[PDB]
């Protein structure tokens, strides 16, 4: 019964930085189509990337940023973790080809696919893996190219998502900047969000329909108002905070309807700050989260250090919660 | 400033079980390489491998080794409290595959993501969930390989019909009385992304699916000249972290890539002259994710290794990505 090693690493660890990239193009109401969108959604415009453009492109860039934020470069990284729905490659993982375009091609790394919420399981991992001494600091991103995805006759989700990404720097700090992360799925409903057909049944049948996004609507709204607060909830006891400690809240960037009721449920502050960057950048997925950090923090809505609580829900159904200092 | 809680998990995991599922189409190499009326075997050492059927799917067959794994731990899914499904097959951008295998074990709630790291996606998964329980995030999970890899599949790819193939295995990964997991050993070349790859993007395709559609792509001597160049440090790295001599090594379960690459490492890495090695390639083929616990799973069924024995894994694959650790085998 020869001896493993057992080890560890440091035990604060939050977010040193947020880095985030958004697309050139403003994209209107009126162009991802064929007068209620924003009463009903939150939406307004979106960012859609250009042609050349890849997940694994703007989370190269978001990445950039997080470094340059942080005051380190691609040699402070022990580890990638990219995020997303939308590499459009079975293999390989966008993770090396991240790593490889800052310049540490060698670092470790994979790609974490959990809907909307890969981003909140991505930072529970890396917190985790660098808790546990696999590595001291990682960057963490979430990366989203929607845009080819959505079929511009389908009224019910065309105007929902959109394109960017969004980078953490995590690693050693002198408190606790990363609560314990509180998530789960309904595996039951993974029809509610979805790619309609594979690709390889399109594949071996090309004079079929393609693939697009697909959504059901009612139940989705459902699921996410009546259960991410009792989701927040959890999220603020394993942290070991209260609700009327909570200076800014980032719902997913779904629907602006859904996030209105959960605050409302949640019984935060009257001055707690909610992220609403659905407005001008719509559902970003995965880079929703640090995109919508990035953007409290940049209109000085957030300030570092402010106690946020994020909330991430969505396809697969899955959520993935955590309570965080805010970075930079 | 009031400060954030931590929560704590288990300090010592292990391997539990193993739950290994096979598809029964058992397919020669006549029938996947055009080019070929035994020469293959010699260079590769596969003989045969096995595909699934067109109406099975990663997620199906990932179901059905959890339901082993969990058998074979004498566990239901009410011990499991996470599953992280790692694969390269799942054909849909999303839902994610490990909220639906939750379900199909009656463990609907549960959480669960994909991970993908091209074949060294079961030692960065396995190193996750470790990483998850210690953390406090969950005490059991579930960590399943699983691939149908069958239809990307060129047949007149000289240099790659023969190599990939279908399956799934899980494990039961858990608390245990000693250290059963060693630090992960991990890294990339992300230079040579393009070493092993999908060829065409989805959506290029989805431009113009009536013209060439995506297969798998594999430049072999890029891909064997890596792997036999990087994966004796690999090795060392990992045995270097749990603490252990290659002396002590009774059992190794490099990536099931090439019969003549693992001959090349057991020598490297100066293993026992009878330590056992994976050799589940031979009617198995390269599983990508599902090759190492599909291996562990081969190597327990026919007692060449019993659970316990100290075991060193080495996954290498697309990405250029690699992920080692030296664990106790399951059973
Ligand atoms: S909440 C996550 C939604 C992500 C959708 C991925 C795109 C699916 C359509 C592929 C054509
Ligand atoms: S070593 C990892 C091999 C994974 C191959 C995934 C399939 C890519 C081609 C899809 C058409």
């Amino acid at each position: 019964m020869t001896e493993i090693a057992t080890t560890s690493g440091a035990r604060s660890v939050g977010l040193l930085s947020v880095g985030a990239y958004r697309p050139e193009r403003v994209v209107t109401n009126d162009e991802i189509c064929q007068e209620w969108i924003y009463t009903r959604t939150g939406i307004k415009t979106r960012r859609f990337a250009a042609d050349d453009e890849s997940a694994a492109s703007m989370a190269t860039e978001a990445c950039r940023r997080a470094l340059s934020n942080a005051g380190l470069s691609a040699a402070d990284i022990d580890g990638v973790i990219v995020t997303t729905n939308t590499h459009f490659l079975q293999t390989p993982p966008a993770a090396p080809m991240v790593a490889a375009s800052l310049g540490a091609k060698g670092i470790l790394g994979f790609d974490l696919s959990a809907g909307c919420a890969g981003f909140g399981y991505a930072l529970g991992a890396a917190a985790d893996m660098i808790r546990g001494g696999g590595a001291a600091t990682m960057l963490v991103v979430g990366t989203e190219k929607l845009s080819p995805t959505i079929d511009m006759y389908d009224r019910g989700n065309c105007f929902i998502f959109a394109d960017g990404a969004a980078a953490v720097v995590v690693g050693e700090t002198p408190f606790q900047g990363i609560g314990p992360t509180v998530a789960g799925s309904d595996g039951e409903q993974a029809d509610a969000i979805r790619q309609d057909i594979d690709w390889i049944t399109f594949a071996q049948n090309p004079s079929g329909p393609r693939p697009f996004v697909r959504l059901e609507g009612p139940a989705v709204f459902r699921w996410a108002a009546f259960k991410m607060g009792d989701v927040g909830r959890r999220a603020m006891d394993a942290a070991g905070v209260r609700p009327d400690q909570i200076d800014v809240f980032v719902p997913h960037q779904f629907n602006s309807r859904i996030n209105e009721l959960l605050v409302k449920n949640l019984q935060l502050r009257p001055d707690a700050v909610v992220a609403n960057d659905i407005e001008h950048t719509g559902n970003t997925s995965a880079a929703s989260i640090p995109l919508a950090m990035a953007e409290l923090l940049t209109t000085g809505a957030a300030k570092p250090g402010d106690l946020a609580l994020l909330i991430g829900y969505g396809a697969g159904l899955s959520y993935a919660a955590q309570v965080v200092r805010m970075p930079k």
